[PDB]
């Protein structure tokens, strides 16, 4: 009983090319793709006005294929879970910072979260690291002035995810830029022959935020992109897999993993409790998170019997199944926070 998971690097708005390759493979090899995982740079632009939030050089200010899927004239043939990179419709991803479907079969994991599917636990970390913005809060609603800073990974995601490895093991973890120092743990002399530019950065290459998360959350696999190249490294058990950009046939690999039980996409219980217990830090919708609160010790108020009754209210008001919701992304922002607040205020 085996599931075939398609892992994809940078998409850069070339969705039809990606699904064309995925559809070719499963009818090539006869294998069936369970779901697809993307490592960011999705460019989920709905309409021309969203081009303002895409931080790219002028030669890449393009719509891409996503608007066809948002308009419904194209349909993603596989369930696609993805995180955010640096070339994103940052306004859209800020509305869905708690996750959400940008269209049918395309689920955004949020700023960071953990999900359940087919007995696996999958963690995502969006954005790329820039030191001068790691402690900077988000401002809502999204403004065109924040195009340069919205896609930067915030430091607080380290404390939002640190406890996820306590109850069980993390199977797959996602980041866009590489975990800092992971370049030192594979065939780097061959990688430097691909790009001698990476030799300048050396061991300091990558995100230090993802390095802390990688060493803490223990995962079996860590898949990243951003670098537009293939690379595999090993640090402890973690099979590090870097993928390239769509258009080059080094972007899509496949994880042939054991299938415990075919199970629908669901919210991770431990993450749901972390999300509720941290609501005081996110209570101000205009600016979050309020780092005057301690995210690490807000989570210390979790107990076994309190966790199990957060789940009941979540299953009542939201549901354990992650289902498609076609409401506008600004409405989904208010709705998800509305029930997060309601669940918290009932404990
Ligand atoms: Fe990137
Ligand atoms: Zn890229």
């Amino acid at each position: 009983q085996i599931q075939h998971i398609a892992i994809v690097g940078c998409v850069h708005g070339k969705y039809r090319e990606m699904y064309r390759q995925l559809s070719e493979y499963e009818k090539s090899t006869g294998k069936e793709i369970s779901f697809v995982i993307c490592t960011g740079d999705m460019q989920t632009l709905r309409y021309e006005a969203d081009l303002v939030y895409l931080k790219v050089p002028p030669k890449y200010k393009q719509m891409g294929d996503f608007h066809l899927y948002y308009e419904g004239k194209e349909k993603a043939p596989y369930l696609t879970l993805f995180i955010g990179g640096n070339a994103e419709s940052s306004n859209v991803l800020l509305h869905l910072y708690n996750g959400g479907f940008v269209c049918f079969n395309m689920y955004y994991l949020g700023v960071c979260s953990c999900i359940n599917i087919n007995g696996l636990r999958i963690v995502g970390v969006s954005g790329i690291y820039k030191s001068f913005d790691e402690k900077k809060p988000y401002t809502y609603p999204p403004s065109p002035n924040d195009v340069v800073s919205l896609f930067h990974t915030r430091n607080y995601v380290i404390q939002m995810l640190s406890n996820l490895s306590q109850s069980s093991q993390i199977d797959i973890s996602l980041s866009h830029d590489w975990p800092q120092g992971i370049v030192m743990k594979g065939n780097y002399k061959q990688l430097y022959r691909f790009q001698p530019g990476f030799k300048k950065d050396g061991a300091s290459l990558g995100s230090p935020i993802n390095k802390v998360i990688l060493n803490t959350l223990k995962p079996k696999y860590w898949i990243s992109g951003h670098m537009h190249c293939e690379y595999h490294a090993e640090e402890g058990p973690t099979h590090f897999i870097a993928l390239g950009k769509i258009g080059y046939k080094n972007a899509i690999s496949y994880l042939d993993l054991p299938l415990k039980q075919k199970t629908d996409l669901e919210y991770d219980k431990d993450w749901v409790c972390n999300l509720i217990m941290t609501w005081p830090a996110f209570s101000n919708k205009a600016q979050f998170p309020d780092l005057s609160y301690s995210i690490s010790e807000l989570l210390s108020k979790r107990t076994k019997e309190l966790d199990k009754k957060i789940i009941e209210l979540w299953e009542k008001y939201i549901g354990l199944k992650i289902i498609y919701d076609s409401d506008t992304f600004d409405i989904q922002f208010t709705s998800r926070r509305f029930y997060i607040e309601k669940i918290y205020n009932e404990l």
